[PDB]
């Protein structure tokens, strides 16, 4: 007949079929005996406030909107497992990690950046690639992107940056005077802001990318030792991206191509799969490294530090309601159990508090009791009690501080982090300046093919050309800055463009 | 050993004997390492934003509180069961009443009016008497008081009373100038302020008081046969008051003397319960009635319209974690199911709307599915979704339109609301002068005798004698106005009072 | 150059004369000396809580966005002006149509309804014209349509239907089994379908198309006299549609079109402007009307009831601040002020309820608040107080209930409602049968042309043909029912749609 | 007459004077032609959805209560001035300290600790004095209580702490087995529990206390030198403090009576005052002191650091509307003006996050907007945007984006943070036992007199006596060992009132 997703109600049905419907209720259970017609004095009468039966519907209906995800509105989401291939145990001591097959449950979504919640999928901007893991040492989420470095390296340019990457405070349109200022003042971006103008930069479906830990992190054994580290997580089904007219059709064909997409192939027993990989690192090695072994915009060569063997994640299970299980997903960087900690990369640093920070906000204080973030192959145990829309029995009767002798949770002196020496005077250290332009270069020439290298500078100037003569300079000028023919070709591009 | 709710934490400690203490863990379920030192640089250095531990924790603590019930504030609920002891299936074809002996679980909450969360117990004021039946038809909510009538009949002077009765908007003291001249403006409240400052002002906890659903209902019997009724729930514990002497002292002594002593008496398996009755008036009856039936501030004569055995209300069961099952608990008297209604009552009406409406504000919009509000012993099954912090599965991806050829939830037209006939011009009919003083007059003479009518003006003058002396010169002029002697007995002791 | 619009920076820039730039602070007004670099523990260090400049504005950041509305979320705003060129007062005393040349400040927003925040402009969408008088006696919000009828005439309805309109539960994909099994059902809305697919379907900007009350009001003149009127407000930039092809085009290249085209109008100085009109009708034509004259599904026709020109709608300034002047704005139904009052029209009663419902949700119990929202043309005076985000002065020290006896607030009893009768029983009336095809026939073969009569038909097939086979039958018998030509056209185009 | 907190509306009205009052209004301004009677259908009907002014009304005191603070709840507060009596600008550059007789206007709130909205001024609690500067480098927070130390020096423990301070989990009543367990299980709180439960644990009324900040601060000059500080506001009025009978008394009898004694004394012109000190030392000293200086739980003892006068602290102003002004208060101890900054102490390290980030959840994201919450003496210009209920005009269409090219608000190195130097392995280091005996031991024997240690010890003995004996026998232990007579005293009462 017609695809999975189409048939979605079809289906519903057909399932639930020899079976007498459900008697329809109010929000409180009591069954209401016409629904069509609203409760009013006579039959052109007005309406009674008697009507509670309308009230509880449209109330609710009055609120079901919440908002959207400050940055990655648009996504999709599904369920899966994480299948541990290969012992890094002697890297970590995660009990996800602990052996061979351990299969441990996950939950994924993947998003766009900028577009708000009616946007459309296929349109030049990074993809977010979250997993969340649940363990039996509490959640770990794994908030990825298809990309494994990042227009900046310090949280204060963050929410500005993304303003940039929105609509006008005024005119609420896209603004590119924006856009390229802030890339233009801020020449650190250089290396995403290729990545992203590459054919990498519209993937076809999500299937067809790969996740990126991105940050470093770091990773403690049952020893004590730690060590550094990048998640890598390469896909199964193979890198396959979108031309810039294709995507630019089914833009306004199919805004949701990302969501069908994913939904049907999980749908009919094609579950896709990404395998994880990990570079590790030193303490001595990022002592030489070097650029800053923890600058978001610079990557480990897989020459010097190779990809080694993990995992697999595999997405085998669709979700059910999609606003109670993708769009109320909440994904922590902070949630890291032990073997894995936080490195001090400022960026990283910096989302260890935004993002609970903004989940409060967006879902509610007790959001981590939302069936779909709660730690549930864990066990929550702890002295914190109430706020608002409490779920569960709020713990009981437990004794609600620490410490106390009333046999209360204990803690874990196992669970301690890995503790690291750190000299220098506190302040704000400048980082504009940490080469915004070797591992660029590279990936102009080396990584890029003489066929991409012209559809980056032609994508480039596709849009910059719509930016005013004065930032055009300043853009052509960091990309010169990066190698002349580039900004070179794509100033030639920009003098088209200029009539 | 002490009081049983003194020792809550050793039974707890007990409770859980050979067992072994939970792991303290985060929010996220990630075991804790050290919950009793914060992560700082050095022995003396600073805080490290990278410390999850305490942000997780202290950002939840930061947000443990929610808005206090609006009025009704201070209060105390068990919970327990509701037993059919009567065939009054004539009447209502409720489920709730379906057979003799049948048992429904039931919630309640008591409490006082005014007061906020930190108030005292033992003051005068009406007392909430808030049930919940988790019935087969959704839950019934009877949001009765102590008291069967009020001091105001029409909703719109509802805020404003509630104002008058709290804290002066600029000083934040409660304020007898305030309160006085409300009262003293409308004397609908004169039986309400009669029955307030008598000897049930301040019962003596919350087993020595009676339960009433003050307003008219229309009960709806199988035959589609309909009658107006009033509910009565008496305790079985039998009525008793504090003076106004002990109840200042418990008043500072023990504040939370109502809760204490609800908790105590079921902690040591001496359960109290109340009788319910109810009262039954047909539809012609209605009509000839000396005053105005759904009137709240006037009382059908046990004499003319006798209390008819429906079951017992028995209280079993202390809340485990207070938060969590009281506080959060939510009534709404618009939870009404089949075969039992509301009436035309002014004030019922205004009631319909107000509790659902301050509950998804208090709570917020999904409170419905907070376990102690969720009707566990129903099947919700409606085209209502999402809206924040939705728990359970959002009734899946079940067809979310009505109607649809699907089958989603069909609408039982037997649970079609008794049709009713009224006829008039639709406007603002004035009810201010609906005779207040009738009632009030035989509660002076009849229900009370000399001592009580003494104690009466000395309570009343007591508070009264605080008024700017034109606000009590209107003040005894409406009680002269339901008895010479009482304006007098009142201002006898006003002058007095006053130097 | 560019257009005004993308000069939004440029401009602002220019105006900011040569006066140096205010300093950068917090929210508390701490100035920054450094937001560019985090406050970090060596050059490669971790994060310091102590960095509450990052903590602060990262804070905000989490917070910008807000629940989008349930419904039209996506639109644009601007303000401008109304005022009278005909003297309607023998028809309603409202303080703005007091006498002619009376210039009442407006506020509009055009929008769609489906689409979310991140949809497009250019697609097929009925549009929202809603219009907010701050008049002398409150605000009035006109809250308008591009048409004058709509798909139901039921509230209880409305979120089902517009369930229908958006994403499958599940897939969270457009689903047309969901439109058109909804619209099969219910041939109520054949009326408005033919014109969302007809021509109208997609007009080129907002400036040119029409808007409507769509509802039947009331209007009561100071002499206490009361007609039912009908609200247009036609275009002066003339009608004008966008061809199915061109609307895809600009959906893709330019999501936010009409957005700009609206912006740019206003920049450039050509100012958008619209009529005012009215059909009235006594309450004696109205008990004669061939229909109900409450119907939303349908029109008055202009022949027995032609339009009187009152006055112009004048939009000339744009938006400062898009947000909080644009996405902000809460338009009440009910919000209208002496001399202008509801019908008993069953949508219209419920919008009375839920508009402002939603806002108090959307943007908070003290949302009236909000300055685009606040009635600054009035003396907003009352017995009101507190709330969460109370801005203003909460109305200082004044006395908080009516009534009282300190000069507070007094109501003025030449404002009262318009007296009618209504003399029936009280129940749910069944209006699904009120006619679901005359109107409409006579909108096939008689307002639309052969020419653009089959373009419609084609619109429809396009869509109807992605449902399944056994709801395209019915939504034709529905059609065929209007005019056997009618369906039989569509269902040709079906049967080649479905090879 | 009565006092003029009393007549609070006798001259609200005569100030109103001969005026009229003003047009009672909905909350959108349409006025309301009579806000007594409901929009009924006949004078015994239904009331009907379509009246909008009660729904208004009813729907706003429905939303009343926003969450009480979650510590420090019950309070009063008072506006004034900060006058400069000396010049400290040797020490500290802040703009406040500019120069001697400058003048700063300020805000402050008196409150307890534990009890909730509705509980009584007059119980044993410490005191709060929070004191907010607007000046004109944004607003100075300073968050004091009338205590210069605490119960704990590591915020980890605070709200384990509040939580056995406040309700038991289950029974919601006051816990002397969680108030105990966890001090005796903490001797670090042995210094403040004294003060506590001596003389000053019930202040009379707020103009008889102490104001301190507690925490050691920062002080940077002009030189960009730094120096380590104490904060210390003495009372001009005198310390007075209440008997546990006068205090017990007046918890029933006035339990408001610190809000109306302050309302009063600045009524009748008798503004309270404080004299403003610091204790200023180097991290020259700090090395040298015989103590963590960044410990909360101790002092600076005069003798070495002797208070210097900084300037005044007048309150001479009541709030007009005390929820506006009052409840809605915020102080963030992170709003520290340039010349101000903070210390390494843990406990004030974690009050930096806390209290900004409750507000964004009990006044809301965008609190410091409130009025009273703005630094209305600064200009807030910055990158920040949107978020729920935006006030003023959200910075107009000015660049959001930071840097940018278009003049928008800039750095200001001048206000940048002096830089410290820390070393040390990062890690959670214990502080447990830093002697919680030696001041506590000089507080006993030195700061006390024998009839002060007679009290101290029967104000003890007569709550802790209610704690399990084995917490007594540990409790008992901490206290002798910071003297064996504190320990025997308090013992010797024990075993008496173990009767
Ligand atoms: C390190 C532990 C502390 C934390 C985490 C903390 C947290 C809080 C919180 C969340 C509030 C309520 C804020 C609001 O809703 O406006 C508060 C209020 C208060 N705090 Fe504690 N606080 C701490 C220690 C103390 C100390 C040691 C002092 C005394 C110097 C203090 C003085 C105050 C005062 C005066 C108030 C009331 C503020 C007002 O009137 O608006 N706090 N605190």
């Amino acid at each position: 007949n017609r695809d999975p997703a189409s048939d979605q109600m079809k289906h519903w049905k057909e399932q639930r079929a020899a079976q007498k419907p459900d008697v329809l209720t109010t929000g409180g259970g009591n069954p209401v005996g016409d629904k069509l017609n609203s409760l009013t004095v006579g039959p052109r009468g007005p309406l009674l406030v008697q009507d509670v039966v309308f009230t509880d519907e449209m109330a609710h209906f009055d609120r079901e909107r919440i908002p959207e995800r400050v940055v990655h509105a648009k996504g999709a989401g599904a369920f899966g497992y994480f299948e541990v291939t290969h012992d890094i145990t002697r890297y970590s001591k995660a009990k996800v990690f602990e052996h061979i097959g351990k299969r441990t449950p996950i939950a994924v979504r993947f998003s766009t950046v900028a577009g708000e919640s009616g946007s459309a999928d296929t349109v030049r901007d990074p993809r977010g690639f979250a997993v969340k893991f649940y363990t039996e040492d509490g959640n770990w989420d794994l908030v990825g992107n298809n990309t494994p470095i990042f227009f900046i390296r310090d949280a204060l340019l963050f929410p500005s940056f993304i303003h940039s990457q929105k609509r006008n405070p005024q005119t609420h349109l896209k603004d590119p005077d924006m856009v390229w200022d802030f890339w233009s003042l801020r020449p650190e971006s250089l290396h995403q802001v290729s990545f992203l103008f590459s054919d990498r930069g519209i993937p076809d479906g999500h299937r067809h990318m790969d996740g990126y830990g991105s940050h470093t992190f770091k990773l403690v054994n049952a020893d004590g030792e730690a060590v550094y580290c990048k998640f890598h997580y390469k896909t199964d089904q193979g890198i396959k991206n979108l031309s810039v007219e294709d995507a630019a059709r089914l833009a306004h064909e199919d805004p949701d191509y990302g969501l069908r997409d994913l939904f049907n192939a999980i749908a009919t027993g094609n579950y896709p799969s990404w395998t994880l990989y990990i570079q590790v690192m030193t303490f001595s090695e990022a002592e030489i490294f070097p650029f800053n072994p923890f600058d978001l915009t610079k990557v480990w060569p897989h020459g010097d530090y190779p990809l080694i063997p993990v995992g697999k994640l595999v997405l085998n299970r669709n979700p059910v309601n999609y606003f109670a299980e993708v769009e109320q997903l909440a994904f922590d960087p902070s949630n890291m159990p032990p073997g894995i900690e936080p490195s001090p990369d400022k960026m990283l640093q910096g989302r260890l508090f935004a993002y609970p920070d903004t989940h409060r906000h967006r879902l509610g204080p007790n959001y981590l009791q939302i069936p779909v973030n709660c730690p549930y192959r864990a066990r929550v145990a702890n002295y914190q009690r109430d706020g608002p829309m409490c779920m569960m029995d709020n713990q009981g009767g437990a004794p609600n501080y620490y410490p106390n002798s009333f046999s209360a949770p204990e803690h874990q002196p196992s669970a301690l982090e890995h503790r690291t020496h750190f000299s220098g005077d506190v302040q704000r250290f400048n980082s504009a300046n940490d080469d915004n332009v070797t591992q660029v270069r590279t990936f102009y020439l080396k990584v890029l093919n003489e066929e991409q290298r012209k559809r980056l500078c032609e994508n480039i100037a596709g849009h910059l050309k719509d930016a005013q003569l004065f930032i055009q300079k300043k853009a052509v000028k960091n990309f010169s800055d990066v190698h002349p023919e580039y900004g070179s070709r794509i100033q030639a591009l920009l003098d088209k463009y200029n009539e």
